[PDB]
C-alpha cells in the first residue's frame, strides 16, 4: 500500500549503504598498497577510517540496534504519534565526522589546538543533534537544540574557511584543502536542512523512509565520494604533503 | 507546600544556568571579535566550547532528556525511595571539563602527552561518578566508585599544580595558571564534597532541589566566571600567549 | 548443583580482577615516586590509568550496573534463551586500550596522526563488539559486527608491527618495544577468539561463567602484566626514553 512502499524506502536506503561503504573500503584498501610512508600513509589510514564506522553505522540500523520510536510533542506536525528515529545516525556521526576532520586537518597540516577544538565542537554538534531527535517533553527544547547544534556546525566551519584554510595555504596543499572544503560546507549544511524539512523538525515531508533516503544520498558525497577525492588527489601529489 | 517548594528549587536552578550560559555565550564570541590569530585564538574557541556544552547540558536536564529516579541501597540515609538523579550533569561534565582542561593546557603550553592522560583521567573521573549516582544494588559500590572517582580527580590535580604548573613557568603564563589553578582545585573540590553531603551520599542535605542548587553555583563559578577571567586576561597579553 | 557453580565462576571472575587491579594501582603508584619528570612520568600516568579504568569496570559488572540479558537469535547455538551479557566489559575496554595504546605510542614516540588513527580505530573495534554482543534480531548481523571489528583490530596490530615499531626504533625503544607489541598481538588476539569460542559466538562453552573467567584471566596479562612490565623497564631505561 503506502506502508509497504513505505518499508521498502527504509530498508533500500540502508542497504545501498551498506553496499556502497562496504565497497568504498574494499577500494581504499586497495588504494593505499600504492601510497608511500608519512603524512600520505596516514592521511590514507584516516580516510580508510570514514566507510569503516559508516559500514557500522547503517548495520547498527539495519540491525534494529540503534533505531526506535520516539512520540511527537504537542504543536509537531506529527504531534501524538511514534516515529521511528534513526538515532543510530546521531551516534555514528559522532565518531565518522571527527575522521573527516582528522584526515582534512592532517591534509592542511592544522595546529592541534585547532584540531582538538574542531573535533569537540563537531561532536558538540553531534549530540545536541541527537537531543533534539530523543527530545519527547516540549517542542521548544527540539528546537532549542537544533539551535545549539547549529552554533557547533558555526564553529567547525568558521574554523575551516579560515584557520585550516590558512594552515593548508602554508602546507602547500592550499589548492586541495580548497576543493573539499567547498565540497563540506556544501554537503553538510544539507544535513540541518534535511532535519528541518523532513520528519523531525517541521515535517514537510513526512515519510521515515524518504528523509532517511536524504541521508543516505548526503552519506554518499560526504564520507565515500569526499574520501575518493582526497585520495585520489594523495597518490597524485605525495611529494606536496610529506 | 514543600512539593511546590522543592519543584521550585529544581526548576530555577536550571534556568538560571540556561540563561547565564547562553549569555555568556554572547559575551565571550564579542569578546573574541578583538583576540588576533594564533595561541590567543586557540584558547578562546576553546573557552566559548565551555559554556556551549553547559547550556545544552541544562536544556538536557530541563527537557528531562537526561533526569531519571534512581532507587536507593538499603543504608542508604533514604534507602527504599526514589529520587530524581541528575545523570545528566555527570555525562556533560565529561565533555565541558576537558574543555576546561584543553584551555589551561594551551594556556600553560603543557606537553601533549601530558594533555592526553589528565583528559583522560578527567573522563575517568566524571564516568565513575556517573556510574556512582546509577548503582543501585548496594551502597558499598556506590562509595566504591566514589573513592575511585576522587582517584581520577587527583591524578588530575596533581598534573596541574606540578606538570603543568611547571609548563606554564616557562611558558610565560605562570603567574595566570596560577589563579585559574589556585581557582580550579578550589571549586572542583566542591563538587565531590556536594556529592557526599547532599542526597546521592551522605544526605545530611535530603533536597534533591538544594544539591541541584549547589552544583549550579559552583557551575557558576568553574564555568563562566573562570571562562572569563581567562579570556579577559588573554585580550590583555596577547604577546605573552602567542 | 550448576548454578551455585556457574554463579561461584562468575562473581569469583570479577572479584579475583577487582583485586588485583586495586593491588595493581597501589604497586604502580609506589614506583612512580622513583621516576625522573619527563617522558618517562608520563609513561607511567598512562600506564597508571591502566588498571584504575580496569577497577572502574569490574566494580561496574559486579554492582550489576554494566550487565544485562541479551536474548539470542534463531541460529544462535542458545536460541531463544537469555543469557547474561558482560556488555560493561566492551565499554572499558573502549577507555582501557587506548590507555595502552597511549603507553606504547609514547614509548615509541609515535607521530600523533598514527597515534589519533589508532585509538580511532581501536574504540571501533570496542564499540562494534558491543554491538555484536548487543544483536538479537538476527545472527547475521552479530557476526557482521564481529566481522568489521575484526577490520578494525587488523587496522591497529598493522599500525603497530610497521608504524610504531619503525617509530620505537628511531626512538631508542625499539627493543622494548618489540617485547610489548609481540605481547600485545598474542594476548589482544585472544579476545576475538573467547568472543567466537565462548557463549557469545559459537558458544562451544556456553558457560557464561567460563567465558568471563577467560577474559578475566586475559585481563590480567594484557593490563595488569602488561602494564608491569612497562613500568620496571622505564624505572630501568630513564635515559634512553627522556
Ligand atoms: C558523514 C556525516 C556527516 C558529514 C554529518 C554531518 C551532520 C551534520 C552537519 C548535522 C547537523 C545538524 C545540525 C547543524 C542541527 C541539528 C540537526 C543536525 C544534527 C542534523
Ligand atoms: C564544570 C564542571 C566541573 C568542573 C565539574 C567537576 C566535577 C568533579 C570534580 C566531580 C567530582 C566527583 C568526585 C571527585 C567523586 C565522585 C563524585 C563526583 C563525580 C561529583
Ligand atoms: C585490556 C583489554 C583488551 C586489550 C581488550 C582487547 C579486546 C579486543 C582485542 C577485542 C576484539 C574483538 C574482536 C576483534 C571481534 C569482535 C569481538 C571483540 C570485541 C572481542
Ligand atoms: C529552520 C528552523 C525553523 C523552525 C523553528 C521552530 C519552528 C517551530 O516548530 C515547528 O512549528 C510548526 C507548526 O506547525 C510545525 O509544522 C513543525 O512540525 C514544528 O517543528
Ligand atoms: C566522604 C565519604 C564518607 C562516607 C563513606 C561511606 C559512608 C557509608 O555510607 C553512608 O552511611 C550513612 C549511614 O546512615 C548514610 O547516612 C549515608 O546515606 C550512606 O551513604
Ligand atoms: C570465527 C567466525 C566463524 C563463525 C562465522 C559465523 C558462523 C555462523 O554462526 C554460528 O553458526 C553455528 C550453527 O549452529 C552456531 O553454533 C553458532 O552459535 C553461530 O554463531
Ligand atoms: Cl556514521
Ligand atoms: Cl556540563
Ligand atoms: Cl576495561
Amino acid at each position: 500500500a503506502a506502508a509497504v512502499r513505505e518499508n521498502a524506502l527504509l530498508s533500500s536506503s540502508l542497504w545501498v549503504n551498506v553496499a556502497l561503504a562496504g565497497i568504498a573500503i574494499l577500494v581504499f584498501v586497495y588504494m593505499g598498497r600504492t601510497i608511500r610512508p608519512g603524512r600520505p600513509r596516514l592521511i590514507w589510514g584516516a580516510t580508510l577510517m570514514i566507510p569503516l564506522v559508516s559500514i557500522s553505522s547503517y548495520l547498527g540500523l539495519l540491525s534494529g540496534l540503534t533505531v526506535g520510536m520516539i512520540e511527537m510533542p504537542a504543536g509537531h506536525a506529527l504531534a501524538g504519534e511514534m516515529v521511528r528515529s534513526q538515532w543510530g545516525r546521531y551516534l555514528t556521526w559522532a565518531l565518522s565526522t571527527p575522521m573527516i576532520l582528522l584526515a582534512l586537518g592532517l591534509l592542511a597540516d592544522v595546529d592541534l589546538g585547532s584540531l582538538f577544538t574542531v573535533i569537540a565542537a563537531d561532536i558538540g554538534m553531534c549530540v545536541t543533534g541527537l537531543a533534539a531527535a530523543m527530545t519527547t517533553s516540549a517542542l521548544l527544547f527540539r528546537w532549542a537544540f537544533y539551535a545549539i547544534s547549529c552554533a557547533f556546525f558555526v564553529v567547525v566551519l568558521s574554523a575551516l574557511v579560515t584557520d585550516w584554510a590558512a594552515s593548508a595555504s602554508s602546507a602547500g596543499t592550499a589548492e586541495i584543502f580548497d576543493t573539499l572544503r567547498v565540497l563540506t560546507v556544501v554537503l553538510w549544511l544539507g544535513y540541518p536542512i534535511v532535519w528541518a524539512v523532513g520528519v523531525e523538525g517541521l515535517a514537510l515531508v513526512q515519510s521515515v523512509g524518504v528523509t532517511s533516503w536524504a541521508y543516505s544520498v548526503l552519506d554518499v558525497f560526504a564520507k565515500y565520494v569526499f574520501a575518493f577525492i582526497l585520495l585520489r588527489w594523495v597518490a597524485n601529489n605525495e611529494r606536496t604533503v610529506a
